[PDB]
């Protein structure tokens, strides 16, 4: 009767930063953009909807992002009677006896011939950044953590947490009131949006619904199991393929939790990122090599250590460059080591850390 | 038209999932869709007429989906006079002295400015939301079995039937009164489709026009083989080439029927899929190696196969998680030797939980 | 000129199939369109213009399928005053002092609101046959046969004259009174067009503009010699190229005729094929082997030679199947030497047979 | 004298076919458009608009193609006030104390919704019907000729002047009253252009501005020496690169002259070519060899030599066929020598015939 | 907050030609397009909108390129109510009493049915010169510089200077009165544009705000540090990570200075460019080769020396000719080394010498 997931409880804290993980099928975007049309429609505000890849947009249907059945749930006896053409991809509705059109055109969704909804792709938006949305309140990534099922080969854009944030200064210019909605139907750690926000995933964490940082709050919406009347026929037939059933909650079903260990020996090498020294050692073992990544505040007892530096400004001394060309050479191997759970992080903090760097410069890994 | 073959004989069961196979050419779809129109118009009901590939609805001809014929036998008494405009794709027709206007607009057809038929395409059915389909009592899904004469390369969508049960999810919102109609002109073994309902086609199934299970209802409509005139050009001409004679007939031509054989040995790796454990276990011959296909309902006494769980959260202690990645090295060729007839099965329900486990994780 | 060619010799004749070959630039699809108008506009019936590959119809000229001076000629004093909108797509005529529009839009042409012409292609076609073309009486397949010339690749459909066939039954359901038009602009031999027939090129049969069949009439189209006005710039210009000119005469440059020998020693192989044995006998020479193409209507003398067979319900007993897998092991390079002229046979009807058989189980070529 | 260019020079001749080559910048398109239009208007004339690459026409501005400007100079004080829109394309102006609007509207521009300018392009001329163009007088071919600075990657279109002849032939439909107008910014050797019309480029015919052969006219357009005003920082800055200051006078930098010598010796390999009997002769040299290209009207004296016949219908006796596929192979390598100037050619006539056989079977393949 | 950068002080000089460098996020291009609507609105004018690849032109915003309040704080006071229409991207407001409307469609924007705004992309400004601009003032260069951190693949179009003057002198034909912005978010060497105006990147330029050459003044726009709102949560979220608040300073993070060196000994060989020569000089080092780039006035003391001529009609005797396939083999490592800084240049001067030869004849 009642939607399931609602955004209010996310709303009502005073953290403007929300990801909602989990819950396919529940209407998240359908609730997150249901929740807005209030503000859009009339407190001349618009609406932007982020998606990874460009493709992504172009297969979205742009006449149904906006439905009537979405209309009729949150303003219910306030809607009025509804007669769309769906021929001329207009919609007209009456709402307070005042008559409103919706029309959907390209890109963009109109309201009584005022752009409410803008839609724009990551992949293309980073690369055009004099452009410029007047009135925008609210951003919404969907999709914003890649599925390997839905997609067989997809790779997140280059350095993509710091084209976001570019991207949020030019939709976002100087607006005291922004909201941005991150949604994801999978969660998992390995991501460079987790690295960003500097979350870090655990069956803890999901256990207990809602999660709080200092910048954002993380709400898990899982879909309540419901008895299945076996009487219906498609009920039993979707029982009996239990691939079909195993979709619903495949969601959390694959956290990628990293593996911990301390090692004391100093690191072979040493990058200054952030303020701060990362290091790897290596310890020798008869099948091979064991790896520890290390995150060291200061240089204190590694005098001899080699050190590269990734920017130009803050070089000093005789810490040597880091080029493009220069980063494959020393830590292509080392990134593909620390994708894969292959590697031992001191603790979580350091993991987080260390995936800063990594999502930073990760590039290309296609066929390798 | 409606001559042959009618769906009153399946609406009339208690089943609400139907498979109908063979007879192409005698307006299966068209019947199908015919008796709907009387709830389509006056019950404030829709349908969606589904198809695999995104290909066979763009090239289909949405106008005449519903054309002036079906419209009158249906009807009959209370059709009065039609006037149907085509450019605008506008039909005008009177049914019981009320005037009514049938109007097709891109991938819908609208009844007195309501939409009673959707075509969606399963290749596209990801990412459509339910709100877009309000009311659906009737699914269509037509050509539902490849044929390999009508299209040379034709591949069934990854994991298709979880598609499909998806997209009946969404478009049947918990709607009690909900009918499923799986037509096809040609009817084998080997696709997923059959697999996911569990159908396994045998001939004598086929000689019995009609089986019964406890989801579903197959009937399967053979036309006989009809005098042509000859007097006709065409009709001679289509005598002479063989390969479009033989192609009338050619929906039962081949069943694909899959070996039978059982091997008593312990299968040489396990693989847990359905709260049940598949094996394969090989013998040894001189010309090379002999395949058995298993299916365990317990482990009960195979302590040390190694076990796969294709799930990662039922995964525990021993068994070794089998991700896509590193899955495709160690079935790509039992896939291989299963799609080809080259191993044995154990029995025909064990081949139909293969089947299942096969065509969920098949690539090409 | 449009008063070169006419169809109406073809329609005269009973037989209902016509095959119309060469004289590229006579207007052949502009008559043959021409005639039917009187139909498609007062008889409430339709016409279906096909094309073998989509990128044809895609790229066609849907507004100018049917002109002003086409109407004007075919109508002459009928026709009124002419008002077409060239934005808009919309013409407007009066005939017999009625006033009539002609739109078009997407890939059919309308006359008073009504469906008259359909734009499909056969390499689509297959894919979808439940749909309903109501009234169809006029089929017309233009350049039926591939000129190498107007398109470097150009390859035909795989089992194509079986998709064809399917497209007929599928436009023409019950009708009595249907016509179908074949044009090609060159005539040759090999294509999977002339196998459907059964038609067999010859150039004693383009000497003689009209030939009949049983099922269908073949008729000949050369354009006579015409009169070079010297004084014209362009055309000495155009003469002085000779790539321009052959262009001309392209039609019947090569017809493709294949060698025929006979050997009497039996073949390595049979398959099976229309209630008849094809076999394939190799002859060894000094330069290498001699490939001879045959046909047996019985197994009389055959007993071990191994028989494949195509169809699965026909087959039986010793006879091993022929799956698509095992065609091309065994079959591949016979038919390449199909394709070429390398191989020989023993008459035309059997290269026709052998025809029928290489272009049904044809691999699709490599890309 | 008269430092702008007119066609009147190239119209007062008899031909009707003529070439115009170098001056870019000269608007020689603005002027050649602007003497048709007297006719366009008022004689239900019509002219058409041809480019190579169909991606040169979507780039073009077709509004501007007809401006204000082009109006005032040939029409001057007979031109009335002009109140253009430029929205919708629509320009107001009255002639004659005649009111008129030329409107443009996709690929064509209407003048009282009369249509007198086709913009069509050669990569896209296929299925265009003969009727759609009824009165056509004038048409225009810009940057008939490659330039290798404006695009880094520019190619010809397959087997060009046989496609060019089949266009001309569907919009002119035996009017006497019809004008080939092919306006190139550069002037070289070895396009298939100049192998159809079989114009050799020679710096004595660009010395002397005009030269008349016997279908067509080539004149030369050279834009003087502007003494420039250093007072505009863009022209200073611009001389500092001088890439951008020759290329002004690019037109006639390089004309492709090939190289010339006689061989006594008998060919090769004759390939028989409209009527005609092609031969390569190799001549053995210490470091290689050497390769000769000649023409032959006759085989006397060629008794054994092989001759290869492209088209079918034409071959006889000895003759071996050649057919497309199995062409290139024996004449891959001779066409490859012969693009890039390493043969010796008899003379100009038959270099001119060798480039028409080439650049009709030339063809590149991956 | 306030207009960290205006564009008067470039207007009130002489030169015509303006560099601005640095400063993302000061609204540079929302400046200078805001200061010429005066003049496109009532003095007939025009202006040119160039951006390097076609990709950047059709993302960008024909709607937002004129907001309401850019005329709002140019104009202020003198505006009145605005009242647009967004559906047909048709903007109407009055001035001084007077009704104007700007509507936008396709690439062209239209102030009362006049074109004031084209938007034209350098990569497709090669193939079609024969466009004709009737009235423009003002051409202006966004994201001059490609900056490696926004674009992953980026190419500086080949011969791009030279395309970019033959681009001005067909917009801009016989104007007196013509405005050229250069507007870039990055500064660093090694760009087509720096070689091209002649000007070297130096951190002494860099302190110093302007800098003032014979052709063009080129200013340099650092945003100061302004404190940053931590009750704001992106503003919180940024501070973290470290690769997103360098952006905002990244522009002048990195100028790639060349390093320089003098060797004495003539070169391996010459390529004469410009109306004089340069030459590479190889000394042998035990770990390899030394690369030296140099120029020389004059050919005295280098008889033999081999000499590359780019130009055809300059070319005369002893010159071997550079055609594409020659550069490949002689010049494709050259240009490797150039741009890596793995070679000595003799001053600065001959490396802007050494860049106008690299980047007219580099390919890609």
């Amino acid at each position: 009767s009642n939607e399931f997931w609602t955004p209010k409880r996310l709303l009502e804290t005073d953290d403007r930063i929300f990801l909602v993980v989990g819950g396919r099928g529940v209407g998240k975007t359908f609730n997150v953009t249901g929740e807005a049309l209030d503000d859009l429609f009339f407190n001349n505000v618009s609406m932007v909807y982020l998606r990874r890849l460009g493709v992504e947009i172009d297969e979205l249907e742009k006449n149904n992002f906006i439905t009537e059945e979405m209309l009729r749930v949150y303003f219910g006896n306030r809607f009025s009677d509804f007669n769309a053409d769906e021929s001329k991809q207009i919609m007209r509705f009456s709402i307070d006896g005042a008559i409103h059109e919706i029309k959907a055109i390209r890109n963009k969704i109109f309201f009584d011939d005022r752009c409410i909804v803008y839609f724009i792709a990551l992949s293309r938006a980073g690369h055009v950044k004099s452009n410029n949305y007047p009135d925008v309140k609210y951003l919404v990534f969907d999709e914003v953590i890649i599925d390997r099922s839905i997609m067989p080969n997809a790779r997140y854009i280059r350095n993509e947490f710091t084209v976001l944030l570019n991207l949020i200064e030019t939709i976002k210019r100087k607006r005291e009131d922004f909201y941005l909605f991150m949604l994801s139907n999978v969660g998992e750690n390995f991501n460079p949006i987790f690295a960003g926000l500097g979350y870090y995933l655990t069956h803890e964490d999901i256990k207990k619904g809602f999660v709080k940082r200092e910048d954002y709050c993380v709400q898990f919406v899982e879909n309540k199991q419901e008895e299945l009347n076996m009487t219906d026929p498609f009920v039993r037939l979707g029982a009996k393929n239990r691939d079909f059933s195993n979709s619903k909650t495949n969601a959390f079903e694959n956290i990628r939790t990293p593996y911990f260990k301390h090692y004391g020996k100093k690191p072979k090498l040493l990058v200054k990122y952030d303020r701060q020294y990362l290091g790897i050692a290596e310890r020798k073992i008869p099948s091979g090599l064991e790896y520890y990544y290390q995150v060291y505040k200061t240089l204190d007892g590694l005098e001899n250590i080699t050190v590269f530096n990734n920017n130009f400004d803050t070089l000093m001394e005789d810490e040597v460059f880091l080029e493009e060309t220069q980063l494959k050479k020393k830590f292509k191997t080392y990134f593909e080591l620390f994708q894969q759970n292959m590697v031992y992080h001191e603790s979580p903090e350091t993991f987080l850390e260390w995936s800063k760097f990594v999502y930073a410069l990760k590039l290309e890994h296609h066929h390798h």
